[PDB]
């Protein structure tokens, strides 16, 4: 529904921590 | 690079929970 959008990967800080657990 | 700085243990809220898990 948004116009002029782009694609890029946002980083979750919890994701590397929980993956390291 | 900052001036007038001090040292204190800033606290992650994830760290106790993930360490308990
Ligand atoms: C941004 O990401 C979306 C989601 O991956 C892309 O949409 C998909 O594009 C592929 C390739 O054309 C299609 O096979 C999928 O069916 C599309 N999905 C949807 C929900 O439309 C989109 O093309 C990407 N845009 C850019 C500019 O990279
Ligand atoms: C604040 O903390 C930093 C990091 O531990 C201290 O810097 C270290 O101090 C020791 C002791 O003099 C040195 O052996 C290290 O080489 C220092 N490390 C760095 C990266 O500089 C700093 O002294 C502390 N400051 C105060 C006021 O407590
Ligand atoms: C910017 O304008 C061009 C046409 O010159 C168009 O193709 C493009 O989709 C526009 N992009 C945005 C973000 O408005
Ligand atoms: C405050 O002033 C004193 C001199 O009166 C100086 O020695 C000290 O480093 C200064 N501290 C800060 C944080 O500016």
């Amino acid at each position: 529904v948004v116009i002029g959008i782009v694609n890029n990967t946002v980083y979750d800080p919890l994701q590397p921590e929980l993956d390291s657990f």
